Order: structure tokens, then sequence, then C-alpha cells
């Protein structure tokens, strides 16, 4: 996967995640800044502060959090691509705050951080990890802390909707999880919750993103679908990320899948 390829698909601002249509007639980009102020008016962010932003992407949020709140960043990302970028576009800012982009995993972060924000990064931290997870974010924030976390999500394989197509579900998701994100695996909303009460954090009512998603799925793939020729020449390729984006849409049609954006506020939280 190159650069150039996600670019005959996104935005402008290369944002690989889903938007967010409030008022419903906003551009794909205004979409995408739209869903970056929905995660950080959750943070109760005040000037001085440092939020981390875990999984930070070419840098958006971080840019926007520092323009709009007069905050210090730390954005953490596993993508050399992405930190030179994110290292750029924060050096540009007309600002006193610090700002910093490292080249690491949560797991290796331990500095003391006053909120947290992560766009769809959870789907790679395995199931395994979400008790490490919650239990670093929660000691490595004051007492008023908060960390909103968004992330695609699927159901139980318990959780009815027809033998027929909770089978043909897992399949198309073993398929993301292995051709599109190697290793990645869904979460339900039920864990994300869960693994941060047991950590301690206050977790209200998670927020849907579903209609959001299905709408971002069909830009994207609409776009894509248009570049059909100048994206095969930077086929196989071409058709495998097609079947992604039309399936993603598809199951979240269907309500198989959902986008989970889900805030948690530690005991001192105002
Ligand atoms: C609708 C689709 C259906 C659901 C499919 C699965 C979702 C795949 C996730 C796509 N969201 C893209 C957001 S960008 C991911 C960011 O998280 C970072 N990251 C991944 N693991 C870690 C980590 N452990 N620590 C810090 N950063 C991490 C990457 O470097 C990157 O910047």
């Amino acid at each position: 996967v190159s650069d150039d390829f996600f670019a005959l698909f996104q935005d402008p601002t290369r944002t690989y995640s889903c938007a967010y249509f409030e008022p419903p007639e906003l551009t794909l980009e205004e979409a995408q800044y739209a869903k970056v102020d929905l995660n950080l008016d959750k943070l109760d962010l005040k000037p001085g502060m440092t939020l981390l932003d875990i999984g930070c992407g070419w840098g958006t949020t971080m840019r926007r959090a520092v323009e709009r709140f007069d905050v210090n960043v730390i954005g953490l990302t596993l993508s050399k691509n992405q930190h030179a970028r994110c290292e750029q576009v924060l050096a540009s800012i007309d600002t006193n705050r610090s700002r910093q982009v490292l080249l690491q995993g949560w797991e290796d972060f331990a500095e003391p951080v006053d909120r947290i924000v992560s766009i769809e990064a959870f789907e790679h931290f395995g199931h395994e990890n979400y008790d490490d997870f919650f239990k670093r974010c929660f000691n490595i924030m004051p007492a008023d802390g908060r960390m909103t976390v968004q992330s695609s999500v699927s159901y139980h394989p318990y959780e009815a909707r027809g033998k027929k197509l909770s089978f043909e579900t897992a399949r198309f998701i073993k398929f993301i999880v292995t051709e599109i994100f190697p290793g990645g695996r869904l979460p339900s909303t039920e864990m994300m919750v869960e693994h941060g009460e047991k950590a301690g954090f206050t977790v209200p009512e998670p927020l849907s993103l579903r209609p959001h998603y299905i709408k971002t799925l069909r830009i994207w793939g609409d776009t894509l679908q248009s570049n059909k020729d100048k994206a095969i020449e930077v086929e196989e390729v071409y058709n495998r990320y097609m079947k992604y984006l039309r399936g993603c849409e598809h199951y979240f049609t269907d309500e198989m899948l959902d986008c989970s954006l889900v805030t948690y506020l530690k005991p001192g939280a105002a």
C-alpha cells in the first residue's frame, strides 16, 4: 500500500477514518474536520494542557487541537511515512506550544498527559491487550482526565440476524483483518465499554457513527471507482479495495458492523 494509492480515494486531508456529516450537506473534507471537532469537544481541553493522540495519522487531529484549544500535543504512530508528515505539519503551526510525534506504540509510552484522543487505531491493539491499554491510559492522566476512543465494532458471535448473514459477515471480516489490515481484530462496543469500566473509567452511552461511516464508504467507493485506471497503473490491489469499500458499506447498512465513539471519564472529571 502506497501513499499515492490512498490519495486517489480519500479527501485532501488523507483522513483514513469515519467522517461526521453534521450538518448533512458537508463535503467529505469538511466532514472529516467535523469528526475531529466531535472528538475534541468531548475532551474538556483547556489551554496549556497536553493532549496525547494515540494513532495520530497524518497529524490532522493534533494540528486542529493546537489551533482550536491552545494545547501542547504528543502523537504516536507506527508509520515513518506518517511521522515525517506529522513533524512538518506540526512545525508549521504559529504557536509556542510544544508538539512532538513519536514513532512508537502506546505500549512504550509512559508520560503524564492531560487528555487522550484515539481515532480508529484500537482495531490494531488485540483483545489480549485491552486491559493494559485502559490501565495505561487511566494511569498517565491526572484526576480530571478524559479519553475518547473511536473504533469500528462488530457483535459477539451470538448477537440472531439469521444464520446465513452471520456466517457471511464473519468471513468478510476475516478478509478485512487479513488482506486489508493484517493482524487487525474488531472489538464489540460492549468490550470497549467494559474494559474501560474495569480500569475505573465512568463510561457514558457511546455514540454510534453508523450512518456516517455508510456515507463515508460510499464517497470512498465512488471516488476510487472513478479512478479505476489511474489507480491500476499505481488491477489486483484495485479490486481488493473495491471489495473492501463496497463490502463495509453493505455490512454497515445491514447493521452487522457499527462504529462507536466511546468517552472515558476519570472519577474526578468535570
Ligand atoms: C470501516 C472499516 C471496517 C473495520 C476494519 C478495521 C479498522 C481498521 C482501522 C482503520 N482506521 C484507520 C485510522 S489510522 C490507524 C493509526 O493507528 C496507528 N497505530 C496502530 N497501532 C498502534 C499502537 N499500538 N500505538 C500507537 N499507534 C498505533 C497507526 O500508525 C495509524 O496512525
